[PDB]
C-alpha cells in the first residue's frame, strides 16, 4: 500500500523539501534588503484594492512583521494527513479533535524552524495568520512551538478564524495585522493566504490566470512566497477541461 | 470524473502558477546579480565532489549560462499528461510518440517563456539539459519553440539524453556544458536535474535528508531553483512508513 502521489510528494520527496527551502531562502534574502531599507508600502492589500491596480497598507514607522499561514506553510500536519491517508477521508469533526490534540504529530515545513529564528534575530517580528479555530488556540500554540517555531501569542502574533466574524476569509485579520505592523513578507500554500479576492466564486482557471495578472504577478517570491500543497485546499480542483485546455489535448498511438 | 489530484494541482491551480512564477522571480534576481559580479564558481559540482563538501566547476573567463531541465521545469507536457490520467497509465511507448508528435499540445511552466527572454537580453545564453531522447532532437527543438521558450541547438544549447553513454544520469552533460560556460543558474523540477548522486540508489527518506546538508541547502534559491511536479518521477515514492515518520503518527477519535 502506498500513500496518496500527493502526500509521497510533499511529506517523502527531497523534491518538495527543495522547493520549501527555496522559499524561505527567497524570503530571508528579501526580509533582510527590507530590514536594511524599510520600504513605503506593505504586502498587504488596502482594503477595496483589487488585484489589477493593487495598492498597499502603507509601511510608515510601524515595527516590521513577516505574516505566516500556519498549515502546510511553516507546520506540517504529519499526524492529520497519515489518518487521511489511512482512512480515505474531508473530515470536518477529525480536524476539530486534530486542532485539540495533534500537537505530538505535527513538523516544520523545512527550513521553517531556522529561518523563523532568523527573523528574530533581525528584529522581525513572526505573526501567524491561521484558519484553526480561535477555541483552540492555546493547543494551536503548543503545536507551533513543538515544531521548533517560536512562541505565539493569541491576539497578538496569532490570529485564527473566529477571531471575527468573516469565517474562513482572511482580509480582515490582515488589515488588523497590517494596522499596527509594517508587514514587508507574506508566507502561505494557498492563494486566501495572500488575499481573499482569489475566493468565493472564482473558478479553477480563473484563479490560475489572476496570479499572472502583472501587479500581482511580480509579488511572487518577491513579498508573498508560496509554499506546496497539492495534498488538500483550493489547489484540488477543477474537470478535465479546465485543467488540460482544448488546445492542448492529445491521444497515443 | 476529476483528473489526480497531482494533475489539478499542477496543471490548473494559482497556486502551482504562483509557485513557478516566485521560482523564476528568484532565478532572474540571482542571475542579474551574477551578470553584474560574475563569481568564480559556477553552480555545476566538480566531478568527483560530494554534497557534504560541495566543489564546483570554476565560472573562470567563461560565457554566463543558465542550465535548465525541459520536461516540467520550463515546458508543461500538457497532452501527455492528458492521455496519462485519461488512460490511468508508465507508459514508455507512449512518451516516446509524445516527444514525437507532442509539439501541439505543450505550454511553457508559467514565468519560464518570460524568464527565458530576460536571460537572453541579459546576455545569458540559454541551456535545455533533458533526459528526452537524442533521436527525437528536432521535435524537442520544434516543441521548446512553440512553448515560446526559443531556439535550442543540439550540442550547443540542447543535450538529451543518449549524447553520451550514461543513460538517465545527466552529469556528463553538465560537466560538458560546464566546461564551456560559466553555468550562474541551473532550474529543475526533480533532484537528478541538479546532481546524480540524489539517485542511483538513495532511499526516499535519504534522498529528503540530503536536500538539507547544509552546504547543499544554501543551493536552493541561490543557484538551484526548483519547479513543483507532484504527478510524476522521483518525488512519488515511498511507502506509509517513508512518508509519515513513527514519531509523527495520530488517529482520530
Ligand atoms: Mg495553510
Ligand atoms: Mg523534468
Amino acid at each position: 500500500e502506498t500513500p496518496p502521489a500527493g502526500m509521497q510528494y510533499l511529506y517523502g520527496s527531497g523534491e518538495a523539501s527543495a522547493l520549501s527551502l527555496q522559499a524561505y531562502q527567497a524570503l530571508l534574502a528579501h526580509v533582510a534588503a527590507k530590514v536594511k531599507v524599510r520600504p513605503a508600502d506593505s504586502v498587504i492589500l488596502a482594503e477595496g484594492a483589487g488585484l489589477d491596480d493593487p495598492r498597499f497598507v502603507p509601511c510608515g514607522a510601524k515595527p516590521l512583521a513577516a505574516v505566516f499561514d500556519v498549515d502546510e506553510t511553516v507546520m506540517l500536519n504529519i499526524g492529520y494527513e497519515y489518518h487521511a491517508a489511512r482512512t480515505g477521508r474531508f473530515d470536518t469533526a477529525a480536524w476539530d479533535a486534530w486542532e485539540r490534540t495533534g500537537e505530538a504529530a505535527v513538523a516544520p515545513v523545512p527550513g521553517a524552524d531556522r529561518m523563523v529564528r532568523a527573523l528574530r534575530q533581525m528584529g522581525v517580528t513572526v505573526v501567524f495568520n491561521t484558519n484553526r479555530a480561535a477555541g483552540n488556540a492555546e493547543p494551536t500554540v503548543r503545536a507551533i512551538k513543538a515544531a521548533g517555531l517560536g512562541d505565539a501569542v493569541h491576539g497578538q502574533t496569532l490570529f485564527l478564524s473566529g477571531d471575527d466574524a468573516m469565517g474562513s476569509r482572511k482580509d480582515g485579520r490582515r488589515a488588523t495585522i497590517a494596522a499596527r505592523y509594517c508587514v514587508i513578507a507574506m508566507g502561505g500554500d494557498q492563494l486566501g493566504d495572500f488575499s481573499d479576492l482569489f475566493n468565493g466564486g472564482p473558478s479553477v482557471t480563473a484563479r490560475r490566470a489572476a496570479t499572472m495578472q502583472p501587479a500581482i504577478a511580480q509579488m511572487w517570491g518577491n513579498g508573498w512566497f508560496v509554499l506546496p500543497n497539492p495534498v488538500y485546499g483550493s489547489g484540488l480542483k477543477g474537470g478535465f477541461d479546465e485543467v488540460f485546455p482544448l488546445d492542448k489535448r492529445w491521444a497515443a498511438p
